[PDB]
């Protein structure tokens, strides 16, 4: 089968790791201690075609480092995650897109905008705002909760579809 290396980026505490664990292990974690070793592999079927997802979680890597750059050289598609209750994480998204464009040395990198923690009450970012930013990038936007599992499969599977159209 094809193997898809998907890299999850975003500000601290937005839920990169819980999203990854929810996808792979079908559990929601209340806390996650990152390592240098957190890649996760899982076989899934997307649109009738079996494939392998290799999820690389960037949690805990420094904002600018050789390891983070190596991680995104290896990635074929990217999830840019913010949290819908943290406006600053949504404002940081352009920084992660600029970083991916730099490392991949391209303006057309498979990417999906992910608005996580959609179960929480104190929303500060509208779906319309996020859709408008995704639209400016020409990429899909998906709303998720690693806790209720809403949108989790959709976000990773849509990213695979994005790779499959490149
Ligand atoms: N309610 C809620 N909490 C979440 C969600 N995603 C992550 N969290 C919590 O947010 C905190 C940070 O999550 P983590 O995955 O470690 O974020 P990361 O640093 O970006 O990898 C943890 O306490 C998680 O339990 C979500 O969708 N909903
Ligand atoms: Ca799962
Ligand atoms: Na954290």
């Amino acid at each position: 089968m094809t193997e898809y290396k998907l890299v999850v980026v975003g500000a601290g505490d937005v839920g990169k790791s819980a999203l990854t664990i929810q996808l792979i292990q079908n559990h929601f974690v209340d806390e996650y201690d990152p390592t240098i070793e957190d890649s996760y592999r899982k076989q899934v079927v997307i649109d009738g075609e079996t494939c392998l997802l290799d999820i690389l979680d960037t949690a805990g890597q420094e904002e600018y480092s050789a390891m983070r750059d190596q991680y995104m050289r290896t990635g074929e598609g990217f999830l840019c995650v913010f949290a819908i209750n943290n406006t600053k994480s949504f404002e940081d998204i352009h920084h992660y897109r600029e970083q991916i464009k730099r490392v991949k040395d391209s303006e057309d990198v498979p990417m999906v905008l992910v608005g996580n923690k959609c179960d929480l009450p104190s929303r500060t970012v509208d779906t319309k705002q996020a859709q408008d930013l995704a639209r400016s990038y020409g990429i899909p936007f998906i709303e998720t909760s690693a806790k209720t599992r809403q949108g989790v499969d959709d976000a990773f599977y849509t990213l695979v579809r994005e790779i499959r159209k490149h």
